[PDB]
């Protein structure tokens, strides 16, 4: 109860909703790995695995090259959130710079899932 996240009205992310078990929720997020930030799970930015025991977040950061050339190693962010347990789970996906660090001024994408 100290200093909230304060959701901006210029960006809609955190999906406050329910779900089922192991309901593999695939999310093909777009962006640009060559911009500076990254679309992964907060607190795991840089690690090998984002998930743990709660949400089987099988995410794969694919920076596939351009169409024909190779001057663009930018792809997407494939996130597979499989509710391992039943209860209050959430996919904390944030837009941070693995090179620098994570900050509040960064984008958000918390796919909330009140796994029944």
């Amino acid at each position: 109860g100290s200093h909230m996240i304060a959701p901006l009205s210029v960006k809609d992310n955190d999906k406050w909703v329910d779900t089922h078990v192991g309901k593999t929720t695939e999310i093909h997020l777009k962006g640009n790995p060559t911009t500076g930030y990254m679309w992964t799970r907060v607190g795991f930015v840089g690690k090998d695995v984002l998930s743990d025991e709660i949400l089987e977040v099988v995410c794969k950061y694919t920076p596939t090259p351009s169409s024909t050339p190779m001057v663009g190693v930018g792809g997407i962010y494939v996130v597979l959130v499989k509710p391992r347990k039943r209860g209050h789970h959430t996919l904390e996906l944030v837009y941070t710079r693995p090179f620098e660090g994570i900050k509040p001024e960064n984008e958000r994408y918390t796919l909330h899932l009140n796994v029944k």
